[PDB]
């Protein structure tokens, strides 16, 4: 499977393979984005930063994120990703199992 | 887990979670890497373009690759990533399951 992403949009989902599902993903400066918890259904995010700086928040504490970060979330825990800086923050995803359906609204819990 | 990739290495494994391992690869002009097949342990490997062009060789067909190329290249094929342009061919790679150990040699097949 194949595509260029162009990153700029908001949450987009790409494809999956075999349990692994990509998703571009591009936070405007002062925004901020969930990401996969307990509420719907549970998955890793493998987050990788294209461009900008930002924030990893999860658990209780923060990771910084800048061009060329890569940051995997395990499964269970609530976190966001915010854009701290004044460029977009461009990034690809990578979710284990799948986390959304293909409108990008999250697969139902179990 | 979290790591800053500098794209300065050739491959460089990286840490593996729950059955996904990401590894950083960068390919200079002309150069080729071949990716997992069925000779070692098999896995589907995505891989995201972040500079430079080339193309993905999987079986008997070709895929352009350019900056911002993401492709999914399933388990149980012979492929290789082939850099045609003039500049660095700078990816991020995930396999899943894990194809390779911490040095980067491929794990034996069967797990």
């Amino acid at each position: 499977q194949y595509a260029t992403l162009e990153l700029n949009n908001a949450f987009k989902v790409l494809f999956s393979l075999r349990q692994v599902q990509a998703a571009e993903m591009v936070i405007a400066p002062g925004d901020r984005e969930g990401g996969p918890d307990n509420r719907h259904r549970g998955a890793d995010q493998w987050l990788f930063v294209v461009d900008g700086a930002g924030e990893a928040i999860v658990d209780g504490h923060t990771q910084a994120l800048q061009a060329g970060s890569l940051i995997a979330i395990e499964r269970g825990q609530a976190h966001e990703i915010r854009n701290t800086g004044d460029t977009p923050l461009k990034t690809v995803n990578f979710y284990h199992p799948p986390a959304y359906d293909a409108q990008g609204e999250p697969l139902p819990a179990g």
